[PDB]
Parts: C-alpha cells; sequence; structure tokens
C-alpha cells in the first residue's frame, strides 16, 4: 500500500485521518508537528504527505519550505485556508502540490491523495527539449524556465503546469484537462488550477503576457 | 581502449565529455537521449556507460531500468544537477553503479569510469560457501541473498556491497574501505554513494526482522546478527 504521512497538531483530527486513510487502503504514518513530520519523512520516505499548516514547533509552510529547500519533491497536499486578506494559500506558494480546506469529507482527501500518487508514479516522458514562447524558454527535461535569459523561480507543481502548457504551446487546455494531466485527478470542484495559473502569470510577467485565460474555454501559453 | 558510451541531452556537455574522455584514452560513443543510448548499447556493447538522468524521449532512470530488466550488467555512472537529488537516487535504486553531480571536473568522471571497469561483472571476495548471518544467507557465487528463505531483490551494486560486508561478516568496514573494495576507487572522493547504498540495502534487508546491517558512527558499517 502507498505510504502516506499525515501531519496535524490536533490529535483528534490526526487519529480520524489515520483511521480513514488506513481503511481506504493506505499505509499511514503520523506526526504531531512539523519537526516530527521532517523526522518521519526522513526515517520512512512516504509516497505522499498530508500536511496541516498551523502547528507548534515547526508549522506547515515551514515544513514545505524545508522539504523543497532540501530538494525533496515528495508530493504534499496541505490542509489550509484562503487568507481573508489576501486570498493567499498558505503552503501552495511555498511548494505544496494541492490543498484542502477544513472541514472536509474524507472522500475529498482520498481523491487528492490518489491523484498525488498517480502523478508521482507517472513515468511518461516527452520528446520535448527546450520550448520557446516569445521571450520564454522552457527546458522540459532540465526543469528550468527563463524569460529573456533570466531564471524564473518556480515550484515543482508550477513548473509541472508550465511544462504541460508549453508541451501544448498555443493550445487551450481546459481546467479539467489540466486537473487530469498536471494534478493526476481522475474525478472535482477545486480552484487549484486557477490559483496556480495566477502564480505563473505573476512570475512570468514580473514582460508581454504569455499565459492567457480564456473564460469558459481554458488556458493557453502563447506569445501575445 | 575501453569503450565508453556517454549520454546527455545537453549538446555542449556531450561534446565536452566526448572530447575529454577520448583524450584520456577511451573509445567514446555518444547518444543524445535514452533511446539513442539503448540503440548504441545494443548495437556496439560498451564497457561502461556515463548516463545523464534528465533527458527527453527516454530518461536515464528508464534507461537503467531497461538495461537491468534485460539482465545487462554493463556498469553505469549516472549524472545529474546538484539539486536533482530524487532523480539520481532513482537512478541508483533502478540499478546504476555510481553517480557524479554536475558540474564536475573531468578527472572525477575519468576516475569513476576506471573504477567501474575494475569492478564490472564480480566481487573482491573468495568465499564459496553461502554465508549466514542470522536469518540472512548471502550466496556470493550464485549472486543470491535470502532472508528466512525468501529472496531479497538487490541491484548488482547493492549485492556487491552486501557480498563484501558478508565476506567480512562481523568486521567493521569504513566508507573508504568500501569505496575501494566495492567501488574499486583508488582515489580520495567526495561522495555519499556508500551511505546511499547502505540505506537501500538496510531497507531491503529489513524487508519482511532483526537489524543486521549496523552503522558504527565515525567508524564504519558492519553486517552481523544482534
Ligand atoms: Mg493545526
Ligand atoms: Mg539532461
Amino acid at each position: 500500500s502507498p505510504r502516506v504521512l499525515v501531519v496535524d497538531d490536533d490529535s483528534d483530527v490526526l487519529a480520524s485521518l489515520e483511521r480513514g486513510l488506513r481503511l481506504s487502503g493506505f499505509e499511514v504514518a503520523t506526526a504531531v508537528d512539523g519537526a516530527e513530520a521532517l523526522r518521519s519523512a526522513t526515517e520512512n520516505r512516504p509516497d505522499a504527505i498530508v500536511l496541516d499548516i498551523n502547528m507548534p514547533v515547526l508549522d506547515g509552510v515551514s515544513v514545505v519550505t524545508a522539504l523543497r529547500a532540501m530538494d525533496n519533491d515528495v508530493p504534499v497536499c496541505v490542509l489550509s485556508a484562503r487568507s481573508s486578506v489576501d486570498d493567499r494559500v498558505a503552503g501552495l506558494e511555498a511548494g505544496a502540490d494541492d490543498y484542502l480546506v477544513k472541514p472536509f469529507v474524507l472522500a475529498e482527501l482520498v481523491a487528492r491523495v490518489k491523484a498525488l500518487l498517480r502523478r508521482r508514479g507517472s513515468t511518461a516522458t516527452s520528446s520535448s527539449e527546450t520550448i520557446t514562447v516569445g521571450p520564454l524558454e522552457v527546458d522540459i527535461p532540465g526543469r528550468r524556465a527563463r524569460v529573456n535569459g533570466v531564471d524564473v523561480d518556480l515550484t515543482k507543481r508550477e513548473f509541472d503546469l508550465l511544462a504541460v502548457l508549453a508541451e501544448h504551446k498555443t493550445a487551450v487546455l481546459s481546467r479539467a484537462q489540466l486537473l487530469e494531466l498536471v494534478w493526476g485527478y481522475d474525478f472535482a470542484d477545486t480552484n487549484v488550477v486557477d490559483v496556480f495559473i495566477g502564480y505563473l502569470r505573476r512570475k512570468l510577467e514580473a514582460g508581454p503576457r504569455l499565459l492567457h485565460t480564456v473564460r469558459g474555454v481554458g488556458f493557453v501559453l502563447r506569445m501575445q
């Protein structure tokens, strides 16, 4: 069974997720704070991490930040919220792959964890090398992007999304298609694609507009 | 005179390594992706392969996975960027024999290729009889490890490490001794390769029981029961 590490400082929530994930067929490790999470992720390399944000000792954004800083691309789904002020999440920018807002039904978590694992296990490899869209160069196998020769600092899932868009440059890919290709969903009511699209547009334009949102149709990377 | 196949999708790096290895005495073949690598390895069997992990068409992990599935034990050193930890570890886990991180100086690669060739296909051990360590049996001639009667699936270099440790059962061997005995190194190296493999090996042994593979901090590693 895939090993899922669940991290939450609320012991009731932690036990409830542990039980439900185990009954859904996962091997489950648990951690009560970010320090314990990092220890567990080290001792027992999990296939995916479900990570609460607000915790003592070391919080969830710090855990994501540390994992990514250490070149650990383990799939991470954060249990977060959108700020009230300023609609930020709150772990995604720092490097998490997906999110869920409490309270949530277990089926929503299971669906997201299976998607995390489906992406993680994918061995599909493109023939694409470096793809050019105006001033943007996307080195697909090298996982680097530059705009006018200047590196664009992207998270793993920001780059995964940019990569798919560039593999199909000039094509309009719908939210459902991107949920499938980039997040590995096979089922959803989530805004996570739209959020990440906004992240990419902001980083890419830090510039002509290269990433377009075509309302009711989808998203497209194309030299304006 | 030994034939080395070098594989990298960065044409500048590929060209540099081709030049440098040829000057250093090797017959060099090149490939730009994993499909070209498999074709080259198939059509003119190299003595060693230097293999970039991240490439289009077929990546280095897939290359190694294919070679090992076909029971081709050709030595492979995988290359990767410093930050691409997960990728090079994946290539080691899939069966590669060593790694080198980019960027590197050519001497570091030449040294690792000479080592690969020294330790290609058979171990610095002479035991014939299967060696027992509690529930573990290491049959060096048969290249088989079993724990409580069930095979442990090890890569070639994982098995090489276990075989040296079992030949020297109960004895502590240091990281530098293991680089020389298992990896064939004759030079000082900055590498985590021994630790990486000790980890994979330990995880596989522990598998179904007792810890048999012990790390003696500051001293080395030892295979023994209890
Ligand atoms: Mg909390
Ligand atoms: Mg490459």
